[PDB]
């Protein structure tokens, strides 16, 4: 069973929202599913606004369905790479509220 | 045993390509990696144009790296669902030239 999900989102191409605004959308999208913005910030562990626009998070399969239909949500994929050495989606890391360089 | 891949692709949005053109691109992209359109058509077993944008296929890991040099290839992911009952990506099936309705 898949416990970790890649949520791919879409943003208006013009004018394009800023990196910060995209990340805020991710967190608000997770917060909607999880219950709270604080849960979201402690859950999400990776994301992108460049190589792709989406984020990675941990929910059970049934809950991952709640992402479909939410504004901006495009595609809900299982995270194959969270635990594979030397493979990733080309994303950035996010740890408990802080973007990692 | 065998390695099964979801190849995720991206297409321009203005103008957008047609379904037929995307499917052709999947087969072209696979054919380039394989070195044969004939092999590509026997190999590819599923794809999407709606629910997602990409296709599934069976090659070894080394050969699958050839996709990453090709235009439109975003991710080269392991197929998560090919051997899992009652779970799939929602893609359409493709069988030796037949798009399966
Ligand atoms: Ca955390
Ligand atoms: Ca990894
Ligand atoms: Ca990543
Ligand atoms: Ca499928």
């Amino acid at each position: 069973d898949y416990n970790h999900w890649l949520i791919v989102m879409e943003f208006p191409k013009d004018p394009a929202p800023s990196r910060d605004q995209m990340i805020d959308t991710y967190l608000n999208t997770l917060a909607t599913v999880l219950g709270s913005m604080e849960e979201a910030k402690k859950n999400m562990y990776a994301f992108s606004t460049t190589t792709y626009t989406g984020f990675q998070c941990t929910i059970d399969e049934e809950t991952s369905e709640k992402f479909k239909g939410l504004p901006g949500v495009l595609w809900v994929l299982p995270d194959s790479y969270i635990d594979v050495k030397n493979k990733d989606y080309g994303g950035d890391k996010y740890i408990n509220g802080e973007i990692i360089p």
